[PDB]
């Protein structure tokens, strides 16, 4: 359904564009959204869908208003506006100067110091899950893979039972890519009942796992309230379930269809580093914004307070004038341009724990099974939403092809 166009949006700035069902979503997702970037689309148009918003479509755009948090405000960071309200995670849902003292206490559970803590244990799962699939000559990276490496990660790290998955990855994904059957606010709500008793039991008698520093710790000097520590473990829970398990499976798939970039890595594996980054720009896959808050032109166009605008930080990456030739992927790519972590004060703090389980993949993954392809017959499909991802990747390899070691 198309919301009415608002009297101050004029007629030839309008692109019904749609982000959780692009029209050209059957072409993968991030061809889908490149549509916005054609040679005949505006810098920023408006999009009747999902309630009606803005959307920047160039990098230049997009990191201008990521930076200028005075006009562009995180207090209603998702679309549609029910969820973007109701929407309340620290330090996401705030902008600085009060944003700031929060972010402390997350990089202590998710920081690059954490990441050494599970160094051992990241490097051993990762060995062990792909071992089992080995000699299978077949799998369901979605399910085999995608999910259960980096979840069973975090469940660790935050000291959670495995068997609540189910529970936790359903209610997640309702916040990114609902089904329908619950709102934004509804989901968040079952989050934090989950999260509630924990928190008090762990406030009560602290441990060392993530959600127990999280609930004892200190904001600038003093003692944060059992609120914020709600707010502030519901976001790592959503990072923890729903971005590096999407991310995966698009590299994989393309590894899967380009031999040549696989065997690029086994030769020379210096490069995979390099490789991590050319396609964290490549299958780029967040897509949130931000509210205005007062009437405000921008790059000729009067936007009004309250007005919604999508920054996709999946856009910057393929924008041609960011990057020759973006749809190509060149692990030698001298400056590689995107903002797959975001931009601004609000930049991703648990880059460094994403990074290093997609190099631990593609290492170990290359290392036992360097030759395999889709499945016989197979189409993939992809999901769009505020992050998107991949519905299935049946993967088929001869295991005289592969290397126990
Ligand atoms: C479990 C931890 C986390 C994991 C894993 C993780 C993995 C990834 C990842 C992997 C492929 C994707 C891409 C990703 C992308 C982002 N991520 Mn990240 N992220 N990420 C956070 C925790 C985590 N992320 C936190 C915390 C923030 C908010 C910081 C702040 O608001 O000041 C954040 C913020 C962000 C933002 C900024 C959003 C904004 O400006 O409103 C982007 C974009
Ligand atoms: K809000």
């Amino acid at each position: 359904n198309l919301a009415p166009l608002p009297p101050h949006v004029p007629e030839h700035l309008v692109f019904d564009f749609d982000m959780y069902n692009p029209s050209n979503l059957s072409a993968g997702v991030q061809e889908a959204w490149a549509v916005l970037q054609e040679s005949n689309v505006p810098d920023l148009v408006w999009t009747r869908c999902n309630g009606g918003h803005w959307i920047a479509t160039r990098g230049q755009l997009i990191r201008e208003a990521y930076e200028d948090y005075r006009h562009f405000s995180s207090e209603c960071p998702f679309i549609p506006r029910e969820a973007g309200e109701a929407y309340d995670f620290i330090p996401t849902s705030m902008d600085p100067p009060e944003q700031r003292q929060f972010r402390a206490l997350a990089n202590q559970v998710v920081g690059m110091p954490v990441v050494d803590k599970l160094e051992n244990r990241i490097q051993e799962l990762a060995c062990s899950l792909i071992e089992s699939l080995r000699p299978q000559g077949q799998c369901n990276f979605t399910e085999d893979y995608a999910e259960p490496f980096p979840i069973r990660i975090f469940m660790l790290l935050a000291g959670l039972p495995e068997e609540d998955i189910p529970h936790l990855k359903y209610l997640t994904d309702q916040m990114t890519r609902p089904d329908g059957s619950m709102t934004f606010a509804e989901a968040k709500e079952a989050l934090y009942d989950y999260l509630i008793p924990i928190i008090e039991q762990r406030r009560q008698k602290p441990g060392t796992d993530a959600i127990s520093i999280v609930a004892n710790g200190q904001v600038n000097g003093r003692p944060i309230t059992s609120d914020e520590a709600k707010r502030m473990c519901g976001l790592l829970l959503v990072g923890g379930l729903d971005t590096v398990v999407n991310f995966l499976s698009f590299s994989m798939e393309f590894l899967a269809k380009s031999p040549e970039h696989r065997q690029e890595l086994i030769e020379r594996p210096e490069r995979i580093p390099a490789a991590c980054e050319e396609l964290l720009r490549r299958f780029s896959l967040v897509a949130d914004g931000r509210i205005l808050t007062s009437d405000y032109e921008f790059h000729g166009v009067q936007l009004k307070k309250g007005d919604q605008i999508l920054l996709p930080q999946m856009l910057s990456g393929l924008d041609e004038r960011e990057n020759a030739c973006p749809m190509h992927v060149d692990f030698s790519r001298q400056k590689v341009s995107h903002t797959t972590f975001g931009h601004g004060s609000h930049l991703c703090l648990g880059q460094h724990l994403a990074r290093r389980e997609i190099i631990v993949t593609l290492k170990e993954w290359l290392t036992r099974i360097p030759d395999f392809s889709i499945a016989p017959g197979a189409q993939i499909q992809h999901k769009s939403g505020i992050v998107s991802g991949v519905q299935a990747l049946p993967l088929v390899w001869d295991p005289a092809t592969t290397k126990a070691v």
